């Protein structure tokens, strides 16, 4: 079967099967200007067994580009700009449009916390103000808010969609926690004002939460508390992540962040979704676990490591880092197969 992407009970049901999902991170799929380069990498994460793909909704500049190079959207303080010419939305859309014929659903992030793709910083450039003040600077929010319209309006009906994300990583950094509390009330709910179809999530990362270690992620100094975020009636499941070796922690403290946001998910009576991980070290041995991890506990609705990496009919490779998980690689073997043949 097809159709909307729903929460049945505290799973998801995709396409009519209710359980448990792997699924994986390809920012950069969005960008590839070759049809047949996203094709032949949605060919291998559909047959890797993998159903959900996360991809970046945002291309933010402050200055055009290159002709030829892509952008989605030009933030300037005399006028913003929405691209939906063929080095614009047009290579999302054929995304959206490859995942309906791959039999993938895809997760997608209407601006990045970072400036990655422009970013918070990108809107910051154009309106003024900082970081920390972009969450309520009317100019931003306004052409922000336009964006998401942009963006959700050509995808409303697309059963391709699993849910609509607010950003990627949002923080607010030294913050108060209720800036993001109450932006994500207000945008969540306008999201759902534009589709009624599909699921919305924040992104955050999930730091903030009390029931932990007190390490740095479990303190509240990036202006986000978990357990508030994922009340919020307007978002449907909530996600975290977990980088060990960039917060200072060792690996295995990582169950036990599965763990706590697991059952603050399940408290809120909805789904957590495991949204990005990484380990640079040993990637084998210490993300086995928390795949495991993550598989055996309440509350946990599916996985998604990050990151994708493959290569083209021409022999260029994608974009990567140091957490890129190459197709057909023994981490492939061990990360992605092994995995998903646990699923089962
Ligand atoms: C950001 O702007 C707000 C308001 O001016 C200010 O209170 C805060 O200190 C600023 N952040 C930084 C990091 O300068
Ligand atoms: C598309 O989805 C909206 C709900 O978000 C629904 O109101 C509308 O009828 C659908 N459009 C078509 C053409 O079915
Ligand atoms: C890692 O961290 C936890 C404390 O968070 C500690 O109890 C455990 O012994 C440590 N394990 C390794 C392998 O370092
Ligand atoms: C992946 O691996 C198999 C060998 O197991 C091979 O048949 C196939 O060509 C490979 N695909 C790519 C993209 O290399």
């Amino acid at each position: 079967a097809s159709s909307f992407v729903t929460i049945s009970g505290t799973q998801f049901n995709i396409d009519g099967k209710v359980g448990y999902f792997a699924g994986t991170n390809c920012y950069w799929c969005s960008f590839l200007t070759n049809h047949a380069d996203v094709d032949s990498t949605f060919s291998h994460i559909s047959s890797s067994g993998l159903k959900v793909v996360r991809v970046w909704g945002f291309n933010d500049v402050n200055t055009q580009p290159s002709p030829g190079q892509i952008w989605f959207q030009k933030l300037s303080a005399t006028g913003s700009t929405i691209n939906t010419g063929a080095d614009g939305l047009q290579t999302l859309d054929y995304v959206v449009q490859s995942a309906e014929q791959h039999n993938l659903k895809l997760i997608i992030p209407f601006v990045n916390n970072w400036s990655d793709y422009g970013g918070i910083n990108a809107y910051v450039n154009a309106f003024g103000g900082n970081a920390t003040t972009w969450y309520t600077n009317t100019a931003a929010q306004t052409q922000y808010r336009k964006y998401v319209q942009a963006v959700v309006s050509r995808y409303a009906n697309s059963t391709a969609i699993f849910a609509w994300e607010l950003g990627n990583e949002p923080r607010c950094n030294g913050c108060s926690t209720d800036v993001i509390v109450q932006w994500a009330t207000s945008v969540s709910q306008y999201v759902k004002s534009l589709d009624s179809n599909h699921l919305v999530t924040l992104g955050d990362e999930g730091l903030g939460l009390s029931t932990g270690d007190g390490a740095y992620p479990y303190t509240y100094g990036e202006g986000t508390d978990f357990a508030k975020n994922v009340q919020i009636k307007s978002l449907d499941f909530g996600t975290f992540h977990l980088y060990p070796d960039s917060w200072g922690t060792n690996y295995t403290w990582g169950n036990g962040w599965i763990q706590t946001h697991a059952a603050a998910c399940l408290a809120a009576g909805k789904p957590c979704v495991f949204e990005e991980y990484g380990a640079q070290q040993n990637p084998c041995t210490n993300e086995a676990p928390w795949q495991t991890t993550s598989l055996t506990t309440r509350g946990m609705g599916g996985d998604m490591f990050w990151q994708w990496g493959d290569t083209f009919a021409n022999g260029a490779q994608s974009n990567s880092d140091p957490y890129t998980v190459w197709y057909n690689s023994s981490n492939w073997q061990c990360l992605v197969k092994n995995h998903v043949d646990a699923i089962n």
